[PDB]
């Protein structure tokens, strides 16, 4: 799909069975959800954002669907005020920028 | 241009006179330069992310040259750790997202 910029570039996911909304975000590094349970183990990660910076759950190799599209990557965990998908999993996709 | 995702996808901008390197960011709804000087009158605005919030001065119909593409809009003036261009110019430029 062709997704203009007029309102936010809000998808459908699929992470660990649920559908959750979540914005297509060339501006994160990393994706990060909103607090669920994720299977195996997790790292330590710092984030920085706007404000400043969020202490996060690292989960490796997690299945997650994107605007119906595979994903098989590292998610993110923790306080975020929206799901964010960033470049980690925009790139699996075959995500770009166009003008 | 296309561009891709495996680096964050920073571009040179000319505003105020100046030149700044920014991010194209499809995730803010809004376009947030690091402190300089602006013309006109400005109002204070709170903006929201990662990190929690930060307060910045909001000045209108400030003109940005992107990629060489001339845009118009809102522009936020603040202590943000990156300069972010925002779906407000995004748009003004014809820029899509696409897979
Ligand atoms: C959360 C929300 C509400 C959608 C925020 C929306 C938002 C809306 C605005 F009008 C103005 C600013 C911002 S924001 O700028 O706050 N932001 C945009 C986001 O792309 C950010 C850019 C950025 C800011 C500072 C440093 C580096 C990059 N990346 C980010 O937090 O990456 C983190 C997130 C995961 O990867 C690293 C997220
Ligand atoms: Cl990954
Ligand atoms: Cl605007
Ligand atoms: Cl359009």
């Amino acid at each position: 799909p062709q997704i203009t910029l007029w309102k936010r570039p809000l998808v459908t996911i699929k992470i660990g069975g649920q559908l959750k909304e979540a914005l297509l975000d060339t501006g994160a590094d990393d994706t990060v959800i909103e607090e669920m349970s994720l299977p195996g183990r997790w790292k330590p990660k710092m984030i920085g954002g706007i404000g400043g910076f969020i202490k996060v759950r690292q989960y490796d190799q997690i299945i997650i669907e994107i605007c119906g599209h595979k994903a098989i990557g590292t998610v993110l965990v923790g306080p975020t005020p929206v799901n964010i998908i960033g470049r980690n999993l925009l790139t699996q996709i075959g995500c770009t920028l166009n003008f």
